[PDB]
């Protein structure tokens, strides 16, 4: 059909559960998801790992590489879920040029969490291995305590809807419901 | 839709048509393109350049991140194009484990073109800003791209003479294809 398609950003901080949320957008909409820090992932398993620098290389190269899937995507006419710790001061004009290329309707989903959470977790993830070395995650103590007093990550000014998702206690998470919000507004 | 998605694929050795033939196909299906220079040029701009071996890594990663964006776009339904000068003793392995993840009905393109042609398509590139004598041989001498064996159906075009591509139906070969697998 004609119908233009849905953009569904998912923002968030690291650690506030924006992977984990996503995934289940991805499988309760069975949409495709493009995904910043898998991108960088599979880039530094066929290009190699480093440092912090070559982290942040790769990781703007792969902003560029969900930008540029996300177009082909949307010109197809098909819904996506884009998810990363979106900026404000840089990626706005990013989705701006992405809409004049490739139109979409925007929904947007911020997960946030308390400061103690997300050490817990960075930490935890960093520990147990389930965050790829690559990234080489700032994790220093000065690092913790800028993450413990930062705050939400203000989300892009996209119009659409936006919804909040604290995750500081994940048991009262409704995944479904989280699905479900999004479901009625690709309905409308 | 429940129907199984198709996965077209359009490979061809480097200047035998297949960046043009893959967006007419995309643009005239309506259908998400994916191709390795694309993804290439994109890891060129954020990454930099240096000696050739960094092309040929730069250009492995962008097939394994054509791989990785395919299998979340087949495992939503949507059908697709993926671009490239495929190689048989790879891509063979890594299309049968995408249909594992991500099951796809294959339909093939594969261009070709005579070496005289593609070696003056290369130098007019390389001279438009859009290869060594060793290289233009290869390019010259190497006949045409064997087609992955992944079943279903499969179509030569040859663009050594371009006027005389019709490319509506081509596009109709395909999507003839697709309204078969429906
Ligand atoms: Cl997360
Ligand atoms: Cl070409």
């Amino acid at each position: 059909g004609m119908q233009t398609p849905a953009l569904i950003i998912v923002t968030g901080h690291p650690a506030t559960g924006k992977t984990t949320l996503s995934q289940a957008l991805a499988t309760g909409l069975r949409l495709p998801l493009l995904s910043k820090d898998a991108f960088k992932e599979v880039m530094f398993d066929g290009l190699g790992w480093s440092d912090r620098e070559w982290s942040r290389r790769v990781g703007a190269t792969a902003i560029m590489m969900l930008y540029h899937t996300a177009a082909t995507i949307l010109q197809s006419g098909q819904s996506l879920i884009m998810e990363s710790n979106f900026r404000v001061d840089l990626d706005t004009e990013r989705m701006q040029n992405l809409h004049t290329i490739a139109p979409f309707t925007p929904i947007q989903i911020r997960c946030v969490a308390s400061g103690d959470v997300l050490v817990e977790r960075i930490l935890s993830r960093i520990a147990q291995g389930a965050r790829h070395p690559g990234h080489c995650d700032d994790r220093s103590p000065a690092d913790l305590e800028l993450v413990r007093s930062r705050g939400d990550i203000p989300p892009l000014p996209l119009g659409g809807p936006l919804l909040t998702v604290d995750t500081t206690f994940p048991e009262q998470i409704d995944m479904n419901a989280i699905v479900q919000w999004v479901r009625q507004h690709l309905q409308s």
